[PDB]
């Protein structure tokens, strides 16, 4: 049949949470003004046999931050390869999401994004060290190539249906 799917696309401002939802909603890439930017987004793809409604929330990087939180069932964790910062912001993330839905087990995906990028600051095995920490897979990612883009969106609902 037919099950409903939120995810929330967290991390620090630029890491392209905003174009990586672009690319698997409207299939392109742009830097200047893109009029097809909503409030929240919609997917629908068949995974397992079962119709997924992906309902996917874009957000910025305390109460409506808490309310998504707890409404979101999936996080897409984004950092930049070339971003250090962003990358040590990925567990500050973690820990608030885990403190929010008072959960041991929140289904999240680990995406290291602008891999199409040559200024890597920050390393493959860096990231896969801290996914293992938390038991979560790890995808790197380039909103401009697509590389994937609809893996990291699909592995997410499949954590969230596994969590189930
Ligand atoms: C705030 N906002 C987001 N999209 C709209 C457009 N819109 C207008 C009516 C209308 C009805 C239905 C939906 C689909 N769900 C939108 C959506 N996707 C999520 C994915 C993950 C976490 C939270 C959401 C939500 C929001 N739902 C909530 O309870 C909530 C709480 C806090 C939020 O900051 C956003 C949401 C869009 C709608 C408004
Ligand atoms: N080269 C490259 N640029 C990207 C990629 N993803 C986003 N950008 C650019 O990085 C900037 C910030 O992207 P944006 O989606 O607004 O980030 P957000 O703040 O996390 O939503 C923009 O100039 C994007 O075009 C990517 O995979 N590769
Ligand atoms: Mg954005």
């Amino acid at each position: 049949g037919m099950t409903e799917y939120k995810l929330v696309v967290v991390g620090a401002d630029g890491v392209g949470k905003s174009a990586l939802t672009i690319q698997l909603i409207q299939n392109h890439f742009v830097d200047e003004y893109d009029p097809t930017i909503e409030d929240s987004y919609r997917k629908q793809v068949v995974i397992d046999g079962e119709t997924c409604l992906l309902d996917i929330l874009d957000t910025a990087g305390s109460a409506m931050r808490d309310q998504y939180m707890r409404t979101g069932e999936g996080f897409l964790c984004v950092f930049a390869i070339n971003n250090t910062k962003s990358f040590e912001d990925i567990h500050h993330y973690r820990e608030q999401i885990k403190r929010v839905k008072d959960s041991e087990d929140v289904p999240m995906v680990l995406v290291g994004n602008k891999s199409d990028l040559p200024s890597r600051t920050v390393d493959t095995k860096q990231a896969q060290d801290l996914a293992r920490s938390y038991g979560i897979p790890f995808i790197e990612t380039s909103a401009k190539t697509r590389q994937g883009v609809d893996d990291a969106f699909y592995t997410l609902v499949r954590e969230i249906r596994k969590h189930k």
